[PDB]
Parts: structure tokens; sequence; C-alpha cells
């Protein structure tokens, strides 16, 4: 498991997180596979996936309840648990209520990282960030960040926040280059913000031409095209990745990707696919 520093915190986190979207349902709760999902989370954690990415929205809250059971087999302080507040809850009272309920479902006293899940232009960012700072001051949150914020909105959040914005969680993979084109990655790299890439395998939806290039590189490394997609992200300063892995084979495979060393020419070829 590769580690990288979170923001400028002097703290290192696993550079692969465990994405939990789908676990225990999608937009609504799914109870039908609870024991199997808890077992999957424990296995991921024991394998070294101690960075866990979830949200109050996941499974209508049930994802957090499944995570809450799974973590009971481990030392809370060994885990880096990330949760997120949905855009309808960014006013002060709703945000603190959401946080508290997230802590009840996770059955834990704090989250390591709390994110604005999506921006809501109707709710002033200063109100939202002050509410989050109240959570930090009460010991409910160790660090705060944002998600789905473009560069300009990240700059605005940094200007309105009493607490450091340690990360921005955005879609980034071998075909989705919005963070590059926006200056967001470069901004993060120069300002001590960790860019957390979600859908880093693009949910396995690639084109034929990307495929041809990934296949040559994977062959040379004895790897799958998905391992190369992850190695590519992880080779970039300030980039951490949150793949969803719902099976043990994928959890093992994705962990091995943290050992791939791409050459400079490989990086250049891969950069050029977008
Ligand atoms: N901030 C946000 O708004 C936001 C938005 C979307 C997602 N996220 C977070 O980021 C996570 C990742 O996003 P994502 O699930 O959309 O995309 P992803 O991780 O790129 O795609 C997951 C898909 O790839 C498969 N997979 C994983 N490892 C694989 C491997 N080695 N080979 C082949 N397939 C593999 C999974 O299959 P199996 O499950 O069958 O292994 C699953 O179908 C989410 O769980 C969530 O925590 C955040
Ligand atoms: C677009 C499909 C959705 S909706 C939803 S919530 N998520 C996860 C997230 O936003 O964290 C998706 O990937
Ligand atoms: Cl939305
Ligand atoms: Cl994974």
């Amino acid at each position: 498991m590769l580690y990288k520093e979170l923001g400028r915190t002097g703290e290192e986190i696993p550079a692969l997180g465990l994405g939990t979207w789908g676990i225990g349902g999608f937009e609504t709760p799914d109870y039908s596979r609870d024991e199997e999902m808890v077992e999957l989370l424990k296995t991921a954690i024991k394998m070294g996936y101690t960075h866990i990415d979830t949200a109050e929205y996941y499974g209508g809250g049930h994802t957090e309840e499944l995570i809450g059971k799974a973590i009971k087999d481990f030392r809370r302080e060994d885990l880096f648990i990330v949760s997120k507040v949905w855009p309808t809850h960014l006013r002060r009272d709703d945000l603190l209520r959401s946080l508290e309920n997230t802590l009840k479902r996770l059955d834990t006293d704090y989250v390591d990282l709390y994110l604005i899940h999506w921006p809501n232009p109707e709710i002033p960012l200063e109100e939202t960030l002050s509410a989050m700072a109240e959570g930090v001051r009460q010991g409910l949150i160790r660090y705060i960040g944002v998600s789905n914020f473009d560069r300009r909105l990240l700059e605005e959040a940094i200007s309105k926040s009493q607490e450091p914005i340690v990360c921005d969680q955005v879609k980034y993979n071998i075909e989705d280059r919005d963070p590059e084109r926006d200056g967001l990655l470069e901004f993060c790299q120069k300002n001590g913000v960790t860019l957390v890439a979600y859908s880093p395998l693009r949910r396995t939806l690639l084109s034929e031409k990307t495929k041809r290039t990934l296949e040559e590189i994977a062959k040379n490394h004895g790897a799958t095209i998905y391992q190369i997609m992850l190695a590519w992200l992880l080779a970039k300063p300030n980039v951490v990745a949150i793949p969803k892995a719902g099976r043990v084979e994928h959890l093992r495979e994705n962990l091995k990707a943290t050992e791939i060393k791409l050459s400079e020419e490989e990086m250049k070829l891969l950069d050029s696919l977008g």
C-alpha cells in the first residue's frame, strides 16, 4: 500500500482509498446482502485498505451502517474514514445534524475527513464552511475538504474557510481530464491540496484507442490495463485514487498497482491519451 501526505497536514494516508458506493445499496438501502458486505469490508481493511470513502447519501445511509459494523473488528485510530454532506444539507443546522447522524450510523465519535459532496450555489459557502469548522472545534472532524469543486470554487472555499481545505475529490482517470484542463491539478500541486480521483478506472468504460495503448504498457509490466490506469494516477504528485472494488480479486489487483513503476516515456504516452 503506497502512502502520500494529505494536504500539508504532515500526515500520510493510503494513496488507494476504498470506494463504498454500491455497498448496502445505491440511492436507497439494500439489506439483502448485509453479512456478505460486512465480510468484504473486513477483508479489504485487513488487506491494507484503511482509507475508507463513504457519504451519508450512499445506500440512503446504509453504506455507513455496514462500514460501522465492519470497523468494529479494528482499532478506530488505525482507520482513515471519509464522509460527505449532501448538497441539500449545507446550511449550518442541517450540516451539523447530517454530521451527527453520519457518526451515529458509522457508530464512531469522529470522522477523519468530512467533505462537501457537491456544491449548492443557493447556500452561501461561508455558512457551510463555518458549520464544518464547528465540527472540527467540537472534535467531530479532524480535517475538512470539498468534492466536485472546480479550481475557481476551490479557491473561493480556501478564501472563506477558517480551517485548511486538505483535499478536492473529483472525477479523474485516463479519459476524464477535466482536472487537467481546468488547472485544478496544477493548483493543488502548487498549493498543498490533495486531489482525490474518483471513478479512477472510469467504471471500466474506456474507448478502443485508449485500450490499445494501455494494452502495450500492461503487457510490458505483466499487468492488467486497470493496474496501469491506477499506476498512472498514483505517479502524479498530490493524487490519491478511490477505486470501487466489490470483489477480493479486484482489491488484490488494485493493491498490486501501487508497485508498478512506469517509465517517463510510458507516462508521456499515457498523458497524451487526453
Ligand atoms: N465525490 C463524488 O461525487 C463521487 C462520485 C462517484 C464516486 N465516488 C467515490 O469514488 C469511488 C469510485 O468511483 P466509481 O465506483 O464510480 O468508479 P471506479 O472505481 O473507477 O469503478 C468501479 C468499477 O470497476 C470495477 N473494478 C475495480 N477494480 C477492478 C479491476 N482491477 N479490474 C476490473 N474492474 C475493476 C468494479 O467492479 P467490482 O465492484 O465488481 O469489483 C466496479 O464495477 C466510489 O465508490 C465512491 O466512494 C465519489
Ligand atoms: Cl446533485
Ligand atoms: Cl481497490
